[PDB]
């Protein structure tokens, strides 16, 4: 049902410029499934799975991104479906810079070590941050106009699907 995936995390960013990135995709008869946001505890296959049967991910990176396990072990998944070739993914560089993402530097990097202290998994997780950001994506930063950036978002997301 859906083509784009929406993964992010923040109740405040949801109702703030994810809102109206939804809003705008609708509107452009695009059809959106979004994320496990407050983590409430949404199975994560089917989350992983909701990744996987799209088209298009929107990897919208924040400060809240890396304090969820789950988050980023979607993460995991985006970039596996990507090498593979099976989905699209665009990050979404909100409030951050994709140097903070790739080297996790300030508050993403700092809750990424405080959340990953001690997991297995930590190292491939690093390197899923380092790698994502090789991919050419959209940076809000703390001068951008929004309403712009959504509409930036909505033009690369159609192209991406014709």
């Amino acid at each position: 049902q859906h083509q784009v995936f929406i993964n992010f995390r923040g109740a405040d960013l949801r109702r703030r410029f994810v809102s109206h990135l939804v809003t705008a995709l609708k509107l452009n008869n695009i059809n959106v499934f979004i994320d496990d946001y407050e983590d409430r505890g949404q199975p994560l296959d089917v989350l992983l799975k909701r990744i996987e049967e799209s088209k298009i991910v929107l990897a919208i990176f924040s400060g809240n991104y890396t304090e969820s396990v789950w988050c980023v072990r979607e993460l995991e998944k985006i970039k596996d479906c990507t090498d593979e070739g099976t989905l699209v993914a665009i990050p979404i560089f909100y409030k951050l810079e994709p140097s903070t993402v790739r080297d996790l530097k300030g508050k993403f990097g700092d809750r990424f070590r405080s959340m990953a202290k001690g997991d297995e998994r930590k190292k491939k997780w690093k390197e899923a941050f380092n790698l994502i950001p090789n991919i050419m994506g959209i940076i809000i930063d703390k001068k951008s106009v929004e309403s712009e950036k959504v509409n930036e978002i909505v033009k690369a997301v159609k192209t991406a699907l014709t």
